[PDB]
């Protein structure tokens, strides 16, 4: 649910994707990265070094002061600044206007990126998690209830096939994957939470108990670039990636996700990193789910044919970023508490292996998954 929509993001390997949007009246066109790990709506209202343009409120005929502060703390960066009521719409979206809450953005810190064409970020996850506090309505939110817009959207992230991709906003595109959709509940209604019943690296089980891994959540995250594991499963699966991968040597800045490795262009050996799967839990009793996710997933590549290690430690819990969304498609389905995840028709290539999305699977126990 639509054509429309296609391809209507855009971004640089490892900065994130973004949609073009307009705030204000006149309309002020900006590049709006697009987040469902975190719940404001939050745009550069001011210079900065890294910024071409910005969101001027003194501009804009339908403009309205909150009279109240706001700063949102990120893994890294953070950016505080003022809010406001604004009219915004998306061109390449669905044919609407809404009045939302906006974070106009008067200070930051290592938030705006220097490559990056994007101007703001659009948080895509619940009021739970919102700032300064869950009655600050999220954009998603507001386009619900002032629209017919049903409550679900879809996200194609593509990885390169300068990356590009799509924002379904109101429904499922069936142009953008094969196979079936499979779904996961979302445990909780704050970040996209989900839980994680399984985990097998080259067809072995991890074999944790399945806590660990949703230790102390698991998210959805398309704002996060990477895989991020808690300690214990990092450890565990940088474990097996070695061993997998012993025939070759490496530094440990880059099992680190530091340093760059690099082999002699058409030459990088795909076959010696392993496949991981994930298992979800799924709609029915004692049923889940696999997607699994391939070496040219967690290997991203940088500007010979050179990659960083795309999985990373976490201390607060599964983070499954961007390249694990990639050459997935993946519904948020609002509207009824749930995921679905399906093979992408930009899917990414190996010559003898494919990403999957596979189901049924039998799985005991699945409750005891949830950490608390
Ligand atoms: C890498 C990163 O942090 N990405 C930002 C998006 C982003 C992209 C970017 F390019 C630059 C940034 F500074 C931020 C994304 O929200 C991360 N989502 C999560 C968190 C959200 C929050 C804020 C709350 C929800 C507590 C208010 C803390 S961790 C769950 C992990």
């Amino acid at each position: 649910s639509f054509v429309e929509m296609v391809d209507n993001l855009r971004g640089k390997s490892g900065q994130g994707y973004y949609v073009e949007m307009t705030v204000g009246s006149p309309p002020q066109t900006l590049n709006i990265l697009v987040d469902t790990g975190s719940s404001n709506f939050a745009v550069g209202a001011a210079p900065h070094p890294f910024l071409h343009r910005y969101y001027q409120r003194q501009l804009s005929s339908t403009y309205r002061d909150l009279r109240k502060g706001v700063y949102v703390p990120y893994t890294q960066g953070k950016w505080e600044g003022e809010l406001g009521t604004d009219l915004v719409s998306i061109p390449h979206g669905p044919n609407v206007t809404v009045r939302a809450n906006i974070a106009a953005i008067t200070e930051s810190d290592k938030f705006f990126i220097n490559g990056s064409n994007w101007e703001g970020i659009l948080g895509l996850a619940y009021a739970e998690i919102a700032r300064p506090d869950d009655s600050l309505e999220p954009f998603f939110d507001s386009l619900v209830k002032q629209t017919h817009v049903p409550n679900l959207f879809s996200l194609q992230l593509c990885g390169a096939g300068s990356v590009g991709g799509s924002m379904i906003i109101g429904g499922i595109d069936h142009s953008l994957y094969t196979g079936s959709l499979w779904y996961t509940p979302i445990r909780r209604e704050w970040y996209y939470e989900v839980i994680i019943v399984r985990v097998e690296i080259n067809g072995q089980d991890l074999k944790m108990d399945c806590k660990e891994y949703n230790y102390d959540k698991s998210i959805v995250d398309s704002g996060t670039t990477n895989l991020r594991l808690p300690k214990k499963v990092f450890e565990a699966a940088v474990k097996s990636i070695k061993a997998a991968s012993s025939t070759e040597k490496f530094p440990d800045g880059f099992w680190l996700g530091e340093q760059l490795v690099c082999w002699q262009a058409g030459t990088t050996p795909w076959n010696i990193f392993p496949v991981i799967s994930l298992y979800l839990m799924g709609e029915v009793t004692n049923q889940s789910f696999r997607i699994t996710i391939l070496p040219q997933q967690y290997l991203r590549p940088v500007e010979d044919d050179c990659y960083k290690f795309a999985i990373s430690q976490s201390s607060t819990g599964t983070v499954m970023g961007a390249v694990i969304m990639e050459g997935f498609y993946v519904v948020f389905d609002r509207a009824r508490k749930r995921i679905g995840f399906a093979v992408s028709a930009c899917h990414v290539h190996d010559e003898f292996r494919t990403a999957a999305v596979e189901g049924p699977f039998v799985t005991l126990d699945m409750e005891d998954c949830g950490y608390n």
